[PDB]
């Protein structure tokens, strides 16, 4: 009965909510353990609701749950990048902790770039803790965020991961090896899963403008699919106008779910549903 209370009082309402230091220990605490004791590639079943960033806009959320329905209505995967520049990650980053808690199986929640320590220390979210609560706090979030996994398939078919490929990634048992917990690296196969972007303009590998790990044409995406006997890519990881946006002639889409991304975009957010059959739609959430 903590628990609901954590969640009711997280649905109560930029008004904040500050739930108390130990509930929120308790909720890093308690959700690292279920992500170690869950793989760190997911296998999913649909159906399914599918979700790119939020960066702690916290009354978005709240919006896609409105549109999408609260759990356990529907089953959830988020792509990452649940925090930093927005100003409330500490109520969005909660409430995310608390559905995986009381839904293990049926919420699920992957690695993003910004669940890591040293690009926190950067975006805000060391700094809404420091603030907020103390240093010691984002470090147990910091903790918890070293286990998250790392990437998904739904149903043998739909490929899912934060930033996309990775040059290194030849068979899924490389992503499967992978040890928990640990900090991203600045190169190789992790990073690539969080940081790696889509190009139109390149043929196979380029350098990514980011400073971070590369970029990959549509060939590579089609080869991806092909060799592997999967039908989508599903990322996240950029603003896209409308909330999603294909590539490859609908081989990867991107998603975004942060409507009027950090005050400075006039995007779109959306959600895509994947049903029993696999047929992916889009809920929109206009600015
Ligand atoms: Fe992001
Ligand atoms: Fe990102």
């Amino acid at each position: 009965l903590n628990l609901d209370s954590i969640i009711g009082r997280l649905l109560e309402v930029g008004k904040n909510v500050q739930l108390t230091e130990n509930e929120i220990r308790g909720l890093c605490l308690k959700s690292r353990e279920i992500f170690l004791s869950q793989p760190i590639l997911l296998e999913l079943e649909a159906p399914l609701k599918i979700c790119g960033d939020i960066h702690g806009q916290y009354y978005d959320l709240l919006r896609l749950f409105e549109y999408g329905g609260f759990p356990p209505e529907s089953n959830y995967l988020f792509l990452g990048d649940y925090v930093d520049r927005g100003k409330q990650s500490l109520e969005t980053i909660c409430l995310l902790l608390a559905y995986k808690i009381k839904y293990p199986e049926n919420f699920f929640l992957l690695r993003g770039n910004h669940e890591c320590a040293s690009i926190n220390r950067i975006y805000g979210f060391y700094d809404e803790c420091k603030r907020r609560y103390n240093i010691k706090l984002w470090k147990t979030f910091t903790d918890c965020f070293n286990c998250l996994p790392i990437a998904a398939i739904v149903d043998e078919k739909i490929f899912c991961c934060h930033g996309g490929l990775s040059p290194d990634l030849q068979s899924m048992e490389q992503i499967r090896r992978i040890m928990r917990p640990t900090d991203v690296p600045d190169q190789g196969l992790l990073c690539d899963l969080l940081w790696s972007d889509p190009d139109k303009d390149v043929q196979g590998w380029g350098e990514n403008d980011r400073g971070v790990s590369f970029t990959f044409g549509a060939e590579v995406v089609a080869k991806f699919l092909h060799k592997h006997d999967l039908d989508l890519i599903c990322r996240a990881h950029q603003v896209v106008e409308d909330g999603y946006e294909f590539f490859a002639k609908r081989q990867l889409v991107t998603l975004f779910s942060a409507p009027n991304y950090c005050g400075e975009f006039d995007n779109a957010g959306a959600m895509m549903s994947v049903d029993e059959t696999l047929m992916c739609s889009f809920q929109i959430l206009k600015p």
